[PDB]
This record gives C-alpha cells, structure tokens and sequence, in this order.
C-alpha cells in the first residue's frame, strides 16, 4: 500500500497486477457465463457493445448494485471486483442472436495438434 509507479515487475505492479488479473477474471467471467446464454460450453466473446447500444439482443443481469456492466478495459479494479463478488450472480439472456452470430460447435484454433 505504498505510492510507485507500473514496470516490468510484480514489485512495482501491484495495483496492476490486481487490474491486469482482474481484467482477465472480469473478461472470463463474462465470456464463460456468457456461454449459458449460448448453451456454450465454453467462454465466449463478450460484445459489450451491442449489449451497450442495445441489451435487446444480449442481455446481462446479476449486475451488482450502482454498477454498469461493460468491458473490464474501462471498469476499474474496485469496479471488477465487486463483478466478480456478484460472478454467481451474474447473468446473460440472449433473447435473440445477432445478424451473423454462431451457436454450438468450437471457433478455429490452432495451438499445436490442433
């Protein structure tokens, strides 16, 4: 809990090291949860924008209390955090699928085997 600036190192991060995880918890989350929306059985793409524009076709609920659901690159880390308290709660209907969307089936990998 000391003032200091962001590098590379865990020492000098901290308060981003806690943004930077978060971020990646806050994303999965969504993306993961999302993925009942979808019947999915893996985290999906989370398009806070349409839901932004327009919950109409996504919608997100759980949401926490005083808090805006959006992507975790302008949510802060406190912002994240209570998401994240509120991760069982959360929530997306998918009461109709974008003009182009996918359901079912995996995207196109290619770690290794593949």
């Amino acid at each position: 809990g000391s003032s200091g600036s962001s590098g590379d190192d865990n020492e000098r991060l901290s308060k981003v090291e806690k943004a930077r995880q978060l971020r990646e918890q806050v994303n999965d989350l969504f993306s993961r949860k999302f993925g009942e929306a979808i019947g999915m059985g893996f985290p999906v793409k989370v398009p806070y924008r349409k839901i932004t524009i327009n919950p109409g076709c996504v919608v997100v609920d759980g949401m926490p209390p005083g808090v805006s659901f959006k992507a975790p690159s302008y949510l802060e880390i406190s912002s994240m955090r209570r998401i994240l308290d509120s991760a069982e709660f959360i929530k997306f209907t998918v009461i109709r699928p974008f003009p182009g969307l996918v359901i079912n089936n995996q995207l196109v990998s290619g770690p290794s085997s593949g």
